[PDB]
């Protein structure tokens, strides 16, 4: 008997686990497969793996003795050192001796008659609590493309999900599938460690320098004696990323002042600063969304010499969906030892056991193919769990169509269960929006406690307002064109506005059943 079960031990999973249990006293349980905290942290340790956002935001802002004790190294941070991070948040806080690691979930049933779930590992253990506390993360299984012959490779072939340890690069000739941000990493950092690099692109995209320099302790001192203010600024901001962000129309300036402005953002460096920070209307306006792709094709142009290859990495679609960030990727193409090959116009049509063919009939000899061809999407997570709600109805069939759900927290006939950055949430930053939802859904818990509730569920009508909230918010953006609604896109501090209508007004949309 647990109050709560946690799936998750990342940056959702162990903030649920220490809201719950230090700061609401609950006997609480978390589960996760892998055999260290950290999540995505832990699983993903592929070259060139790097935060999005800054050092120094990238972190809970909970706990403000960390945040003095806050190392930052670079401007943006590497994979091993969010994964030491989350390590000395486990530490101080005493969280490993209430995670049962390398435990995988198989099923979460819910008992109607006692209000309460029956969850059980994949080992066959069975445990009871009352509330179910999913924090699965944004991304499901890994997708390997699906290749004619690619199980003939004898090569070394890995998803950059799992990247061994001990690879090594030198004289080897190299394929990467995949450009999107984590093919964008790994290109830029292997190019200059291996024999010969082949990139096969499908769909280039644009990306923007990321501008990682080291942080001087002077640096740091500012960042750290003035903490309180910076984390307000995160809650008052559409994206949490500490950004300027700006109302000002693209078209509304000459020329040369918008050449500054880009020039000036681009030097920074940053995605979400080239998109939000210049202009206010970049992703809302179709002329204003094509000065901003300009101004990077242009850069393309220049840092790539051979303007045929220039062409080939050259985008022609919008500025849209997350930003793209890099630490040196298009340099990369000037390289003699690098090929980039268009697979949308010369597809890859086989894999034998030594090269990838392409539709030209050229076999690109490999001693390496690295498959940075991304994941199935978020619900894929919840789907792949055996979840049953009321009158037994399995979230696969509930979501046979889409994730749907009120506020990115509750699902319709799941009672009880509450899920940290799950589908249906904001854009932002996630620790911030983690750390949002985790307080949001424990001071629920705590207010059933109090009245006496041991049931909790969304009613229908409130998943489809939700729906409709976040429909009529996107179709107000290019992001509903471009590459149920998956997002919330009225940014952080809208959110926050919207979960705390619902809490004050004695939960809106919750059906609360007493006993
Ligand atoms: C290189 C990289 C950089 C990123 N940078 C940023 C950034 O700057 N800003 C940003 O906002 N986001 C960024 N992200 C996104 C990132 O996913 C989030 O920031 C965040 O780490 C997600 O944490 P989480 O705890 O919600 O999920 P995860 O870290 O994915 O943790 C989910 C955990 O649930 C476990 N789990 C799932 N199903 C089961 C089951 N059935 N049984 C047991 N355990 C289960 C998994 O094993 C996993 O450990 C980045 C991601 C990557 C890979
Ligand atoms: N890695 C990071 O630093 C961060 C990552 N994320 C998110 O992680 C998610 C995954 O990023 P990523 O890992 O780059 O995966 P993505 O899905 O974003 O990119 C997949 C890449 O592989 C290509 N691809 C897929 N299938 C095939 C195929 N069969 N043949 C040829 N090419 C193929 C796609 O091309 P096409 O475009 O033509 O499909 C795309 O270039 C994204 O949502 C990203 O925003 C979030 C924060 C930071």
């Amino acid at each position: 008997d647990f109050d709560a079960i946690i799936i998750g031990a990342g940056f959702g999973g162990l903030y649920s686990l220490k809201k719950l249990r230090d700061d609401f006293n609950l006997k609480v349980r978390a589960f996760d497969r892998a055999t260290e905290v950290g999540g995505t942290w832990f699983w993903n340790q592929y070259p060139g793996a790097l935060s999005d956002s800054e050092t120094h935001l990238y972190c809970y802002s909970w706990d403000k003795e960390l945040l003095q004790e806050m190392e930052i190294k670079r401007k943006y941070i590497s994979q091993p050192d969010v994964l030491a991070y989350l390590k000395r948040v486990a530490d101080k806080h005493d969280l490993r001796k209430d995670i049962q690691f390398e435990t995988g979930i198989r099923s979460a049933y819910f008992d109607e008659e006692n209000s309460f779930w029956n969850v059980t590992t994949e080992n066959d253990e069975k445990f009871t609590a009352r509330f179910l506390i999913t924090a699965l993360g944004p991304l499901s299984s890994p997708h390997l493309p699906v290749i004619k012959g690619i199980e003939t490779f004898k090569g070394e072939l890995h998803h950059t999900s799992r990247w061994p340890k001990d690879v090594t690069f030198s004289g080897k000739r190299v394929g990467v599938i995949g450009t999107g941000s984590t093919g964008v990493q790994v290109i830029t950092a292997i190019a200059s460690q291996v024999k010969h690099l082949t990139v096969f692109q499908r769909s280039a995209q644009y990306s923007v320098p990321i501008g990682n320099v080291v942080m001087s302790e002077t640096d740091v001192a500012k960042i750290k004696e003035n903490y309180d203010q910076i984390w307000e600024n995160v809650w008052n901001s559409a994206l949490g990323y500490g950004l300027n962000e700006s109302t000002l129309p693209t078209m509304s300036v000459s020329a040369e002042e918008r050449d500054k402005i880009f020039e000036k953002a681009w030097q920074e460096g940053g995605g979400f600063r080239f998109m939000f920070e210049t202009f206010g209307d970049i992703a809302v306006d179709e002329t204003a969304n094509i000065e901003a792709q300009n101004f990077i094709k242009k850069k393309i142009s220049e840092i790539v010499k051979d303007p045929f290859v220039a062409k080939k990495l050259t985008p022609t679609d919008l500025y849209a969906c997350r930003p793209l960030c890099d630490s040196g990727y298009y340099e990369i193409f000037n390289r003699d030892n690098v090929s980039l090959e268009d697979v949308k116009a010369n597809p890859i049509v086989e894999i034998k056991e030594d090269c990838v063919v392409t539709a030209d009939g050229v076999e690109h000899k490999l001693d390496m193919l690295i498959c940075a061809t991304g994941f199935d999407a978020v619900d894929g997570s919840y789907k792949r769990i055996d979840i049953r709600g009321k009158d037994g109805i399995s979230i696969k069939d509930h979501w046979k169509d889409g994730p749907n759900s009120y506020l990115g927290m509750m699902v319709s006939n799941f009672p009880n269960m509450f899920m940290v950055f799950g589908p249906n949430g904001p854009l932002a930053n996630s620790p911030p929006i983690i750390e949002t939802q985790v307080r949001w859904i424990a001071d629920l818990i705590g207010y059933a406690e109090d009245h006496q509730i041991n049931q909790i569920e969304a009613t229908k009508d409130a998943v489809d307002n939700w729906t409709n909230t976040c429909s009529d918010i996107a179709n107000k953006t290019l992001f509903a064109k471009a590459k149920t609604v998956y997002l919330y896109m009225g940014g952080l501090k809208e959110y926050r506005n919207q979960i705390s209508e619902v809490s004050n007004n004695n939960y809106k949309g919750c059906l609360l059943k007493q006993s």
